[PDB]
RNA sequence: AUGGCCGGCAUGGUCCCAGCCUCCUCGCUGGCGCCGGCUGGGCAACACCAUUGCACUCCGGUGGUGAAUGGGAC
C-alpha cells in the first residue's frame, strides 16, 4: 500500500545504535536544506527504532526531501523515506 | 573486602612510584593473595540477542566483580 503526500515524511532503516538526541541532530544536519523542519521525533523503543518522522512545515519540502534523499547512505545504512500516514499533531493544531 | 552476606585457607607492617581493572559513588583518602557458597538493585552506560517496526504515553530480553601486578623507600 502506497501513501499520500504529507508534511511529514517517515523515515525508517535507520541505525538503531544511534542514541536520540545524536539522530535528531544529524537528521537535521542533511534535511533542513529542504526547508524548515518544525521537529524530528526520534524513539529507541522497540516498536519505533529505526525510524523517525520529520515535520516539515511545507509539504513541498517533505516531497523534495523524499525524492532526493531517498536510499541516502546514513551511519553505514541506505535511508529507506515515505510519506507518514497520518499528519503529526505539530500539524494538525495549524491546519 | 563486596551491589549486600557468610565460610575454608594463605599471608610481617606503613608509606612512595608506575602499569592494569570495573554495570552498581572512574578515584589517586576505590581495588588489583587462593578456593567455595548465598543474595539484592538496574537496563543509565557498555555488550550480546531479538526487532524493518507509522509515531505523537517514558517503557523488548539477557549479560558483567567469572575483574586487574610490578617497582622503590623506611
Ligand atoms: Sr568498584
Ligand atoms: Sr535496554
Amino acid at each position: 500500500p502506497e501513501t499520500r503526500p504529507n508534511h511529514t515524511i517517515y523515515i525508517n532503516n535507520l541505525n538503531e545504535k544511534i542514541k536520540k538526541d545524536e539522530l535528531k541532530k544529524s537528521l537535521h544536519a542533511i534535511f533542513s536544506r529542504f526547508g524548515q523542519i518544525l521537529d524530528i521525533l526520534v524513539s529507541r523503543s522497540l516498536k519505533m527504532r529505526g525510524q523517525a518522522f520529520v515535520i516539515f512545515k511545507e509539504v513541498s519540502s517533505a516531497t523534495n526531501a523524499l525524492r532526493s534523499m531517498q536510499g541516502f547512505p546514513f551511519y553505514d545504512k541506505p535511508m529507506r523515506i515515505q510519506y507518514a500516514k497520518t499528519d503529526s499533531d505539530i500539524i494538525a493544531k495549524m491546519k
